[PDB]
This record gives structure tokens, C-alpha cells and sequence, in this order.
């Protein structure tokens, strides 16, 4: 009972946090991409500056 | 079992406190997301201004 | 046993980060208005 | 005994992240540091104005 | 025995907390070197307008 109802709260939870990381990692992902447009976009000024 | 059913609210009360701080960085995400696109549409804007 | 005073310290360890995020997420959506600001600024002097 | 296990189990999770916050703590100063650079140099542009 | 499957599953918990510990650590030196690349581009600007 206790033991098979902490299993399964122990899944939830991991359930739970792992859709959170998969969230987290997607954030990073467009952050980097972010980063990436940001530095195109020095280059692109710097190109039209000088 | 008193201690195992203090124990199940304990698990409880901080998983709502999770649960919310989970909702505050959707949200936070959300708006970075918003403010990502307003950074594209304001380069537009100076490259516009350049050209 | 121990478990109870264990998980009340980590709780409070916990809430105590919980805030400090809400206090950086607050510092973020101010800089984020103040980004705005100056974008709104420069546009009313370059258009 | 299992639940004095538990106990040093639970001593090294907080031990990691204690270190987790330490490192939280110092992007956050990284991080305000930064934005008061960032004003800095903004009002130094608005004297090109 | 249903300890062991707990201390099993704290290990595997573990392993997987310390996985994101290392990309959030990962990400916070790509803020960083961005940081850098920041604090360089407003130099070059700052020469491009003297």
C-alpha cells in the first residue's frame, strides 16, 4: 500500500520534471538560436559601419 | 499511519509549491518568447531605418 | 524520526530560492520594459 | 538503521545542492552586474543624440 | 528489498538532476562568452562613433 503509493507518487513526480527539463532544454535551444541571430546581426552593422 | 499520512501531505504541499513555481517560469518563458520576437521586429525596424 | 525536521530544512531552503527567482524574474521584466523604453526613445529621434 | 541511510543520503543531496544555489546566487550577481553595465552604456549612446 | 528498489531509484535520480546541473552549467558559460562578445561589440561601436 505505502510502499506501491510512494512508487507511484515517486513517478508522478518524475513524470512531472522530466516534461519540465524537455522544457528547460527547449528554452536553451532557442536561446542559442537567439545568440546566433544576435551575432549575424553585429556582423551585418559592422559590414554597413565600416 | 499518522507519520506516513504527514509524510503524504508534506509530498503534497511542496508539489503544489512546484506546480506553481513550474507556472511562474511558463510564464517568464512565455514572455522572453514575446520579447525574442519584439527584439526581430525592432532590427527590421533600424534595418529599415538604414536603408 | 529525523525525516520530518530534514524535509521542513530543504522546504525552507526551497522557498528561500523559490523567492530569489521571483525577485530575478521581477528584475527581468523591468530591464525588459526599460529595453522597450529605449527602443520607443531612439524611434522618436530617428524617424 | 535504513532511515539513518536515508539520513546520510539526504546530507549529500543537500550538500549538491546547496552548490547548485551557490552557483544560482553568483549567475544572478553576473546577471545584475550586467544590466547596470548595459544602462551604462545606453546612456552613453544617448549622447550621440 | 523495497528499500533497495528507493535507493535504485535516489541513484537514478541522481544521475539524472546532475545531467541538467551540467547543461544549466553549460548554458551559464555560453552566457558568459555571449557577455564577453556583448561587452566587445559596444567597444567596437563606441570607436566607429569617436
Amino acid at each position: 500500500a505505502k510502499w506501491d503509493q510512494w512508487s507511484s507518487d515517486w513517478q508522478t513526480w518524475n513524470a512531472k520534471w522530466d516534461q519540465w527539463s524537455n522544457d528547460w532544454n527547449a528554452w536553451r535551444s532557442d536561446w542559442q538560436a537567439w545568440k546566433d541571430d544576435w551575432a549575424r546581426w553585429n556582423q551585418r552593422w559592422d559590414n554597413w559601419a565600416t
